[PDB]
């Protein structure tokens, strides 16, 4: 339809400090969350039912990501490591050591034989999942790296940084293939490829989201009306029903825009602190949102379209 009708269905409480990231498993069954409380929690994606806690990091966790088969998780921590987890057993399979400071972001490639990470140390690292060895260290940026993401076939990596740049990397060679810069270079707080891999969605700490044609190297859409000047807030493409852009905001709301018209179609009220993370379910019209220290809860919202 014209607008979605997301309504609050479940509030997931359990973390005792700020929640940093929420991610749906590719198979749609689970939600994983990470927190400053050093814990990963697993929850039912459709019922919000608490499943289990996964522990081991020595400091707070900034991000979590699923393998393509929904069996593994990778986490990125202030303790300067990433950990690879077998979700079913809760086992830490590997600890990925190499970054010299806080690890902020992580992702598996589609094949899930590789992990990419970004750190406060200004590097992007590519890791082998099976051995846990660092395969490449990319001298990616001149300030902390806020996000890293593989494209649809894993041949490219996009990275964003407080240095105001988005960079595109060849996975195989580690070569920088593109540096994206618009009219200014405010800190880039988030970036990801579109599902089809033709565009990149990037957030900057000037209350702006932008859709880029990275190949042409041109900004196609701009999304505004939300508050984002301090925190690295995750954004998403919603594609299960109407085509939306979804993001958290520092006014405690989840914002939803029409991708094409750039109009705000919904604002979701409920959280009591900054909404730092949102996720969109892979097959159903379900959004997960998570908030910082004064809230500590995760919310599941559902729409008919
Ligand atoms: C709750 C919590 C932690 F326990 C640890 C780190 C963070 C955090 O702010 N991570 C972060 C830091 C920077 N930075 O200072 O350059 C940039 C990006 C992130 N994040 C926020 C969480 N997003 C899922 C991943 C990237 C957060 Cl929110």
């Amino acid at each position: 339809p014209v607008k979605p009708n997301y309504a609050l269905k479940f509030t997931l409480a359990g973390h005792t400090k700020a929640v940093s990231s929420v991610k749906f498993s590719p198979n749609g069954e689970w939600l994983a969350s990470s927190s400053a409380d050093k814990l990963i929690k697993i929850w039912g994606a459709y019922d919000g039912k608490f499943e289990k806690t996964i522990s081991g990091h020595k400091l707070g966790i900034s991000d979590v990501a699923w393998s393509s088969d929904s069996n593994l998780l990778v986490s990125a921590s202030d303790d300067k490591t990433l950990k690879i987890w077998d979700v079913s057993s809760g086992k830490c399979l590997k600890t990925l050591k190499g970054h010299s400071n806080y690890v902020f972001c992580c992702n598996f490639n589609p094949q899930s034989n590789l992990i990419v990470s970004g750190s406060f140390d200004e590097s992007v690292r590519i890791w082998d999942v099976k051995t846990g060895k660092c395969l490449k260290t990319l001298p990616a940026h001149s300030d902390p790296v806020s996000a890293v993401h593989f494209n649809r076939d894993g041949s490219l990596i996009v990275s964003s940084s407080y240095d105001g740049l988005c960079r595109i990397w060849d996975t195989a060679s580690g070569q920088c293939l593109k540096t994206l810069i618009d009219d200014d270079n405010p800190p880039v707080s988030f970036v990801k490829f579109s599902p089809n891999g033709k565009y990149i969605l990037a957030a900057t700490l000037d209350n702006t989201l932008k859709l880029w044609d990275y190949s042409k190297g041109k900004c196609l859409k701009t999304y505004t009306g939300h508050k984002n000047e301090k925190y690295c807030i995750f954004a998403n493409f919603s594609v299960t029903g109407g085509k939306w852009i979804v993001s958290g905001s520092e006014d405690n709301l989840v914002y939803i825009w029409n991708l094409q018209t750039k109009e705000i179609v919904q604002k979701l009220q409920g959280h009591t602190d900054v909404v730092i993370s949102t996720a969109c379910h892979p097959t159903e019209n379900i959004i997960a949102s998570a908030a910082l220290e004064n809230d500590k809860t995760i919310k599941l919202w559902k729409s008919d379209c």
